[PDB]
Parts: structure tokens; sequence; C-alpha cells
């Protein structure tokens, strides 16, 4: 039973509504930026005795930092802007919740109805910009439509595959008083009455029946799979399938086990993909095939049965058309699927040692590998002792570029939402604010933000957000002194012709520039920096250990290359295993 | 005060508060076609005592019927339609409400809320389609939505300037039970505040002082003066400044009157293109400076201080930039004037008697002109008879083409709404829906439809709708046996290489093909031929004095050309005053 500060007859502000709307949904953090618009929200904020603000130092670091906290517990993400500039400024989120999937709210304020179009003060068309990177939006056009429309939002985001929504609110309606109505219904009829259904026995039982036919099985896991760590382990149990993580659908089965291929695509393992290359039967549970896993989609899985399980109706057939799908919920699928394959075991007698063998040879001829150059210090090998310092139990946050995928690589992840990390649109600066995110969702967890030098930078104002909200947020700084990614193209594709990646000062050019240690001691975080192999189990175990945040510059020669590399359009036959650029 | 068929406490379908809210608008006829989507719509109307339907035989036959109930009558026009193909046939009717500003709305039947988008059984997006021929349009997702959105829809489609506005309602709506609250407040916040005011003095001053100021000033009274007959003819009394009227605003100042210099424009007289050619004072009243009456805007009114006053914003220095405007209700500005120049009369001494002698001069010297063969009708002599044996009393509606230019310049229309014809858009087969709209809005009144035989055909099946609804509309039918419009632009601009404009049979070449006779007579509807210019006198009189419907088809020779001609992009200087086609 529902608490209101307020009395059932009583009329209060719309931004009070606005706030209890969130209260009646769980809300417990918001990340809100104050501006003109959204000062009445704001102070219906401060009214609230459960509703814990987190102010950012830039509103596309709120927004990173609600899908930090989205990601790494499962709930979904609150943000809150103001008109104009602030809105504007979580541009970047909507569009990397969106092709990640990740259920988000953003609440941004809005000029009074009477003011919309007239170029007024701070006004920008959030709602026409936003619609093509949101899962839904709305624009509040009367007070009595706050309750309906939060409860519509956090529906939308939360439920089938999840999206961020937008709920631009007038100044106006949050200064009008009313009495609201908790009782409304949602006006989503055709949304609804398209929501996936449990799974039929006649799919799941065709499903198992491929199995058992089959002779070299692979299961294809990606972020669809969040929720189903449980039932996937189950579900490899009874069939012993070798199974091939995506960049999203990291820690869903352990990469630590023997049965795990770890990530496949342009930069996963070769014995991964050597697996779905020569596979017949392709068990897609929770991807969407993006090019950067299947690469030529002629050549990809041209082998293979291809069964796809997915929540979106969209997503199966769109690149590439199964044998058998399944539209619903895989953590359904899993469970259904796992009780035939328990009454019907001995009747199917499923045994692949013959395939696995063939991986496992695969897997010690080509496993992932780094050269050690003196004393330098091998970015591979960093992560490699977080991983053995923390247990694998961090929840680990990147920026993008190479270092993003040595953390994915270099990391043994038990659990998903261990791993946060922005995969369809690759946005830099991500790794800071989603580990500000994670760590209010998880208080007694090892959060750290393996994040390269130039994605750090981009939201570096955070580091003052860490410091005032206390936050254990460690920061694992593979710093390169370059754009990494982008150098590693130009060393393979363009001769090695520099095109503006390096990143540190050209007058001194052998100077570690900037000086990240500064920026953390401007907002009183203690830092240190690591050059020597030897020296760098010492410091990272002084960043953990040492309570409160904590950054750990890690100087790493930036010749390294990340391997394997299946170029853009390319095959398996076209993988890259060695080389770098010395 | 209402009185309602159902208890304030009784709950109803929501088609019945759709017709009960049509009641509360002061609804008494509407043009419903029906269909699966609109049963509910239609079966609620049986239950209404007062409001009427007048089933057409063609949706675009009902818009257009209700677009001559609205501009014979000034209250705004209801038509209703079924979902897809019913809805898609309103699409040319609603585009010519919006280019001639006739207040419109439009009810159309959906799909249920549930099976949009899903590509249902006569589903067509019509509020994406019509959303930018249409003032404003709805989409009803709830039932208790209705009363405010049809609120909504009559106060934009009459208020300001003039619209269709069309409101879209699935099926499911209609049958759900609810009890209406009729004491909602309009959700129109922006558009009541950018509403324009009443004219300050100073900008009415302003426009006197330049009227004492100018030395040949002309009066540019187009369709935004159609409530404004008695407030302009008493403006013109005191100021005796000659008025020219645009094809919208013919009936405003009287054509019989001296003051008054006909249509301007491409097919407007010489005199009245004169005036403004050679005026230093142009009093723009209710225009929208269409190039049909500028040509090119250069040279339009080279030499004069331009006034605009018109109730949209949006218009005024758009084509053209004025030197005094006024944004308002030009009624009220006349009101405002009307005052200034009765207590300054003496102060100011007002007299055009030199400038209006030198129009004079121009009038008696190019003329409206007609040219009799033989016994042949011409066309223009045929439209005279009907303005003397009607005493310009009658109600006219024309379709489009050379017909439609001959029923403006030869009938003198002595109030606004006598004259409906579609001018912005120019829809043929508008004639004779229209002419069924006005004979229902004023029954007592001779309505006439001045058509031509390829603008007749178009929607030839309203006929059936005069009959059973025992319309007395009357059918001037102008057969010349083409598309004369598009005929006399061919022997002016193409050397009269025929392209597709003769509408007869070319194997029984001197036939008259159609026999329009028998589609009267198919109809019940009393018809006769004419032929002879001696018989046309005693023809259109039985067509008079004939009670209920009657059509005459008047046989003109094709080879009559419209003249006066301004070519696309010409001045007055390039005006063509005489030729043809023989
Ligand atoms: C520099 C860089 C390099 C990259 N290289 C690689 C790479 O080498 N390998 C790689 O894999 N990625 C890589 N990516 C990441 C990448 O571009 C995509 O994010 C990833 O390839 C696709 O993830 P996914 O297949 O798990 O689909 P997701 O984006 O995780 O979407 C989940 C899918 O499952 C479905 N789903 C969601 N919830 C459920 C549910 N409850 N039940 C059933 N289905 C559900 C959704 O409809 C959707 O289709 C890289 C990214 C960057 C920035
Ligand atoms: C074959 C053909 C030939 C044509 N040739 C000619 C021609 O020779 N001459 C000619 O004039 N037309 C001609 N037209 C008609 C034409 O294209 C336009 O409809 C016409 O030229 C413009 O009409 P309007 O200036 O009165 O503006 P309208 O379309 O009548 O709009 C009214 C204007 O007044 C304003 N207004 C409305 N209500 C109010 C109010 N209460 N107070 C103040 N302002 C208000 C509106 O904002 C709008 O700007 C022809 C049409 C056809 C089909
Ligand atoms: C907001 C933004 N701007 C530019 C981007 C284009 N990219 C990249 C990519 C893969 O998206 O290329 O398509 S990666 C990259 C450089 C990475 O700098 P680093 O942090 O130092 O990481 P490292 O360990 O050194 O490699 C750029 C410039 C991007 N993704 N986000
Ligand atoms: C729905 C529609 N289709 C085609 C049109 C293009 N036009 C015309 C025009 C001016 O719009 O040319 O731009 S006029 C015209 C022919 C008029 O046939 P009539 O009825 O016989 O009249 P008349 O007394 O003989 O001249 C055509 C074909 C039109 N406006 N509406
Ligand atoms: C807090 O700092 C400021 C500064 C400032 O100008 C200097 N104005 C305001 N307040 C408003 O502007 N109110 S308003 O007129 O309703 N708006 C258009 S809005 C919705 O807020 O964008 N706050
Ligand atoms: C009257 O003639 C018909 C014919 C016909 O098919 C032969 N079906 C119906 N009725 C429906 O279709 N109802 S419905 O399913 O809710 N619709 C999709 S709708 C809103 O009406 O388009 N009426
Ligand atoms: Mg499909
Ligand atoms: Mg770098
Ligand atoms: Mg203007
Ligand atoms: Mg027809
Ligand atoms: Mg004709």
């Amino acid at each position: 039973t529902f608490i209101s500060r307020f009395a059932p007859d009583q009329p209060r502000k719309g931004a009070d509504i606005l706030v209890e709307a969130l209260e009646r949904q769980g809300v417990e953090t918001v990340f809100a930026y104050p501006g003109g618009a959204s000062m009445e929200i704001h102070q219906a904020l401060t009214r609230s005795s459960s509703i814990r603000n987190v102010l950012p130092r830039h509103e596309q670091g709120g927004v990173f930092a609600a899908e930090g906290y989205a990601r790494s517990s499962g709930k979904p993400g609150i943000c809150i802007a103001t008109s104009g500039p602030g809105a504007t400024n979580l541009v970047s989120g909507l569009a990397d919740a969106l092709l990640d999937s990740v259920p988000l709210v953003a609440i941004t304020g809005q000029v009074p109805r009477r003011m919309i179009g007239t170029d007024a003060f701070q006004e920008t068309p959030i709602v026409e910009v936003t619609r093509s990177i949101t899962k839904h939006n709305y624009l509040v056009m009367d007070v009595e439509d706050i309750p309906r429309i939060i409860e519509e939002a956090f529906f939308l985001a939360t439920s089938g595959r999840p999206g961020p929504v937008l709920v631009d609110v007038p100044k106006d309606i949050q200064q009008q008083l009313a009495i609201p109505n908790w009782e409304q219904a949602m006006r989503l009829p055709g949304y609804m009455s398209r929501m996936p259904k449990p799974p039929e026995d006649s799919h799941l039982e065709q499903i198992v029946r491929l199995i058992s036919e089959s002779k070299k099985p692979v299961l294809y896991v990606g972020g669809g799979c969040l929720n189903s760590s449980d039932e996937l382990g189950r579900f490899v149990e009874l069939t012993g399938i070798p199974v091939a993580s995506t960049l999203m659908g990291l820690g869903s089965y352990p990469c630590d086990d023997e049965l795990s291929l770890h990530m496949l695509g342009m930069h996963g393992t070769v014995y991964a993909n050597y697996a779905v290359e020569h596979s017949d039967l392709l068990l897609a549970f929770g991807v969407r095939f993006d090019d950067r896993v299947t690469g030529k989609l002629e050549a990809f899985a041209s082998r293979a049965k291809i069964v796809h399980i997915d929540i979106d109706s969209a997503e199966i057939g769109k690149n590439k058309t199964p044998h058998v799908s399944v539209c619903g919920d895989v953590k359904l699928a899993l469970q259904g699927m796992n009780k035939v394959l328990e009454n019907r075991a001995e009747e199917l007698k499923l045994d692949f040692g013959v395939w696995r063998n063939e991986l496992n040879v695969q897997k010690q001829k080509f496993p992932l590998s780094f050269k050690t150059f003196g004393e330098a210090i091998p970015p591979q090998y960093a992560i490699k002792v977080l991983d053995e310092l923390t247990d694998g139990k961090a929840i680990i946050s990147t920026g993008v570029g190479q270092h993003q995928m040595w953390a994915a690589q270099f990391y043994n992840y038990k659990k998903p939402r261990q791993w946060l990390s922005s995969g369809g649109l690759g946005a830099m600066g991500f790794g800071l604010p989603a580990a500000i995110g994670a760590s209010v969702a998880n208080p007694d967890a090892i959060v750290v933000d393996i994040d390269g030098d130039g994605s750090f930078i981009m939201n570096v104002q955070e580091l003052a957000t860490i410091r005032v909200e206390n936050l254990p947020v460690k920061v694992l700084l593979l710093n390169n002194q370059h754009l990494g990614m982008v150098m590693q193209w130009e060393d393979r594709f363009y001769k090695a012709n520099r095109a503006h990646t390096f990143l540190g000062d050209p007058a001194q050019e052998d100077e570690i520039f900037p000086n990240m240690l500064l920026f953390a001691a401007a907002c009183g975080i203690p830092a240190a920096r690591v050059t020597k192999k030897a020296d760098l189990r010492e410091a990272i175990q002084t960043m953990l250990d040492t309570p409160g945040p904590y950054l750990l510059d890690v100087i790493c020669p930036h010749q390294e290359h990340v391997l394997p590399m299946i170029p853009t359009g390319g095959t398996f036959n076209d993988v890259i295993t060695e080389g770098d650029g010395r």
C-alpha cells in the first residue's frame, strides 16, 4: 500500500504529481540537472524522502549514469534535464540506450504550452528530435495525463524489447494544481495486443528435435539473455553445446567455464568464429545478427540450420532467414526446453564430445595472445591482473576503443550485468558515468571503469560527481596517448598515415599528456601512475584496497593491436591473427 | 439549455456521444456515407431527431456538398465517411476547403485501435494522409476525448482563418459505453494565445491618413470579406474608392454598382487590372495575393502603398511586403475606420472623382465583350439571361473551366455567399454537389449549377441525390463538347494541337456526346436542350418555373475563348483582349 505525502482530496502541483508518479513506480535514484524549465521538478524532488538525486556535471553524464544504473540492475534508469540545451545533451544517451535495448525513462522540461513553436527561450522540439532515437516519447499537454503517461513510459521502457522513453513536460503543467487519478488505464491497445505470448510446445519440441539430429551445434547468445543466466546454464548442462557470446551477452554464460567459446565476431576469438563457421545448428538466443558478428551474411553460418529466438518480431528474419523461429521471451523458451530435455534425456542421448574436441583443438592452437615487450605494460595483461585481484566479481564499465575490446577478451565475467559497455552505438565517454550509475545501484560492489585516454577525458567532469557522492569508483585508465582503435585501422588499411589520432602534446612528444593524475587531484580523488610491468600488480592492488574513488593511470605502448580482427565485410577465411604497428 | 436524449448518469455508446456532440454544436445537416467502420455513427444518427443526413452517391460528392453548405451559409459543413476508401474519397474536398478557407468538419471511421498499423481491412492512415491538406486533424484514442475533440474541431474550423478539420474515430471507441463530460476545457493554449486581437486605433488612423494623402486608391477585396458586406459598403460610401474583387470575393461589393470594377486578375476586367497597375494606394482587404491576381509580383501595383489587412499573420508579407499592415478581422477593421471617416469627414474632404473618371474612361473603352455567331448560343449571353430572369438573387455554384469564368464575369452578385466556386484548388466536379449543400442550407433560394460538360459528368451520380432529397437544384450546363479551358491554352500556346481535350465521340463527331438529358432522365429529373439563341430565353425561364430539379443542356460553340487573359507570369502590358479558335 503506497503512502502519499498529500491527501487524496488535496490539490498539488503537477511537478509533485510527477515525483509521486515516480515513487509509485519504485524509483529510488534519479540523475537530474536543474534548469529554468525543470525547477519545479527539482523543488518537488527535495520534498521526496525516498528519491535520491545524483547531480551530474553534464546531462550526457546524467543519461549515461542512468544507463549504467539500468545495465547493472535490470531496473529502469531515470534521468531528468531541462529544456533546450539540457535536453539536447541527452541525445547521445537516448540513441545509445535504443541500440542496446536499455530500459530508460528520460524526463525533460519544456517551455509553457502557449510558447511552444514560438522560438522561445531555451526551446527545442525535443520530441521531434528524439522520435527516431527513442522507443517512444510523449508531450504532456494536460496535468491530468501525468499519472497515465508516466505509467505508460515505464511500461514501454521495461516490457518487451527494452528501450528509452522520453517524457516532455511543459513548465505550466508542472505548476498547475490538480488532484491526480492513479487508477487510469493505460492507452496502449495495439502494443499490448502485439506483445509476445508464452512459447508453444510445438515450436519447442521442434527445436529439441533439431538438437538431436545435429552433430555440430553452437549457441549464439546475446544481450537478450541478461535475465536468463540460470535458465541458460541449465540448458547447457542438458545439451553440452558450446556457448559463444556477443559483446552484449558477455557474462550470460561464464567465460571461465570449459564449455565457453568466449566472444565471437570481428574481435572475437578464433575458435568461436570457427565454431559458427563449421556448425550445422545455430541456436541464436537473444541476438540481432549484427554485422560485427556476421560480417558477410552470405558466409556467416553457411552450413547451419538457424534457430532464432527473439522477443522482437522485427528482428526475426531481418538480416538472415532462420529455419525455426520462436517469437517471445528467451527466458520462457529455455524453461520449456529444459523440461523436455530432462524427461526425454535418456531417449535423446545427447553427446557432442566429438564436436567439442574439434573446438578444443582450435582453442589450443589459436588462443587469445598478447606479446610482452620488456618492462612495458601490456594492456591485455593489466586487465588479466584486475580479473585475478577481483576474483572476476567486479562490475566493469568501459569506453569505446581498443581498451573496450581487451576488457571484453581478458576478463572472465561470471554473471550478466557485470559488463556495461556501449556496443550498438559505441559512444565514447560512456565508461566513467556508467560506473557512477552502477556504483549507486550496487553500493557494496567493486565498480571499475576500464577507460581509454580519449574516452575518459570526454566526460572527465563526472569525477566531481564521484567525489561529491562519495562513490567507490575505480578507474583503470589504459593510457596509450592515442585514439587507439582509429590508429589501428590507420596502420592496417591506410599505411600508418596518422590523421589526428595522437592525443598528446606534439611539443613534448614523450610526455604523458594530459596529466590525468591532476584531473583526479582536482576533484580530490587519490590517483597514481604505473609504467613498469613489475609494479603493475601492486598498483592495481592499491587501487582496490584504497577506500573510495581511485584512478590508476596505466601507461601502455600505443603500437598494440586488438587481435584477432576480421575486416569489415570479410569472412572467417579473412581473419587477421598476428601483427601490430612496429 | 440543451436537452439530451440520455440521462446525465446513463452510459451510452461513443457513437451516441459523437452525435450529441454535433447536436450541441448546432449541427442540423450532415453528409454521411455508411461503411463498416462508421456503422455505429449511422445508427446513432437515426436516433437523432434534429440532425438530418443527406446520403450522397460518392464521398467526394459528400464533402463537396459540405462545402456548398458552408460557403452559402457561413456555418461549418459536416461530412462523414467510413475508413479506407470512404476516407480517401474526401481528399479532394479537404484540400479544396483548405485553399479556399472553408469551415469544414470531416468525421471518418477507423479500424479499432488494436488493429491500427496492421494493414487491416479497409485501413488507411488518413491522419498521416490529410495532415498537409487540413487545418488540423485528430485520432480519437479514448471515448472520453470525444466531447473535447469535437469542440476543438468546430472551434478550429470556424475561428480565425477557417479550414477543414478531420476527426478519425476508431470503431471500438464508437461502441464503448461511457458517460460524457460536456464541461471539459479545450486544450488549445498556443492557438488561442496567437488569435488576432481587435485592431488598435493607431493602425487604423494611419490607414485613414494614407487615404487622404492618396490620389488613385483601389480596393482589393477578397474572400476574407464574406462577412463584411455591410461594413465594406459603408466604407465605400465614406471614401468613394472603386472596388476590385477576387474570384473568392465576388458579391462582397455588388457588381452592378457604379463603383464596382468587377473581378481582377488573369481573367479579370481590363479596367480592374488598369486601376491596380496605376494606383498609389492599394487597400488589400481579405486577400492572399495569389499569382492569379498579381502575375509577375515585381510589376503588380508597382506604384502603390500597399495596405494589407488579414486575419492570418503568415499571409502578411508572404508574396509582397506592404507599407501598413493590420493583423485581425477585416470586419472590425472596417468598423473602426468607418467611425474615423464619419467624424473626420469634413476634415478630410475625400474626393476621388478625377481618379474614378480615369477608370470610367477605361471601363467604356475596354468592357467585357462577347461575339454572337449567327444563331449559336454565346455562353456569356446565356449566363447574362440567367442574371436577368433571376434578378441576380440566385445562388450560383460552378465547376472549373471556361464556364466558371463566364459565370463570374457575366453575373452580378448582390451579396456574398451567392458565389460558390473552387478557386484555390480549382477542383472539377464541384458545381453539382455544392449546389446540393447550398439548396439544403437555403431551401427557399434559387440554386443554379453553371457547370461544364467535363466537370458535370465527374460527379453526375449526385443527380440521384438531388431527386431522392427533392432539391430544387437547377443545372445550367454550358456544353461545348470539350475541356474548354485546356482547349483554350492549346490554341494560344500550342498551335491548337488537341491533346485529349475533346469529350465527345469521334465516330459521331457532330453528335452531342454524352446525351446529358438521359442522365437527368435516369434520375427522374426533367431536362431539355436548347441550341438556338432565340429559344434560349424561354428555355431558361422554363427551368426556373418548373418546380424541383431541372437540367438545361445549353449547346455552345467550342471555339470561344475567355477574355481578357493575362498569360502566366505576365504583366498588365501583356493582356490579351481579342481572339479565339477560328
Ligand atoms: C569498437 C566495437 C567493436 C565491437 N566488436 C564486436 C565484436 O567483435 N563482437 C560482438 O559480438 N560485438 C561487437 N560490437 C558490439 C556490437 O556492435 C553489437 O552491440 C553486438 O554485435 C550485437 O549485440 P546482440 O547480438 O547481443 O544484440 P542486442 O543489441 O544485445 O539486442 C538484444 C537482442 O535480443 C532480443 N531480446 C532482448 N530481450 C529479449 C528477451 N527477454 N527475450 C528474447 N529476446 C530478447 C532483442 O530483440 C534484440 O534483438 C562492437 C562494438 C564496438 C563499439
Ligand atoms: C480556372 C481558374 C481561374 C482563376 N482565375 C482567377 C482570376 O482571374 N482572378 C482571381 O481573383 N482569381 C482567379 N482564380 C481563383 C484563385 O486561384 C484564388 O482563389 C484567388 O485568386 C485568391 O482569392 P483571395 O485573394 O480572395 O484569397 P482567399 O483564398 O479567399 O483567402 C482569404 C484570405 O483573407 C483572409 N481572411 C479570411 N478571413 C478573414 C477575416 N475574417 N478577416 C480578415 N481576413 C480574412 C485569409 O487569411 C486569406 O489570406 C481562378 C481560379 C480558377 C480555378
Ligand atoms: C563519441 C565518439 N566519438 C568518436 C568515436 C569514433 N571512435 C571509435 C569507433 C570504434 O567508434 O570508431 O567508429 S574508437 C575511437 C578512439 C578511442 O579512443 P580511446 O579512448 O583512447 O580508446 P583506445 O583504447 O585508445 O582505442 C574513436 C575516436 C566514438 N566511438 N565515439
Ligand atoms: C478534377 C480536375 N481535373 C483536371 C483539372 C484541369 N482542368 C482545368 C484547370 C483550369 O484546372 O487546369 O489547371 S479546367 C479543365 C477542363 C474543364 O472542363 P469543362 O467542365 O468542360 O469546363 P469548360 O467550360 O468547357 O472549360 C481541366 C481538365 C481540374 N481543374 N480539375
Ligand atoms: C533559472 O534560470 C532562469 C533564467 C531565466 O532567464 C534569465 N529565466 C528563467 N525562467 C524562465 O525562463 N521561465 S519561462 O519563461 O516559463 N521559460 C521560457 S522556461 C520553461 O523556464 O524555459 N530561469
Ligand atoms: C458492413 O460491411 C462489412 C463488411 C465486412 O467484411 C465483409 N466487415 C464489416 N465489419 C468490420 O469489418 N468490423 S472490424 O473488423 O472492426 N473492421 C476492421 S472495420 C472498423 O469495420 O473496418 N462490415
Ligand atoms: Mg519476420
Ligand atoms: Mg587511447
Ligand atoms: Mg509577416
Ligand atoms: Mg464519379
Ligand atoms: Mg466543356
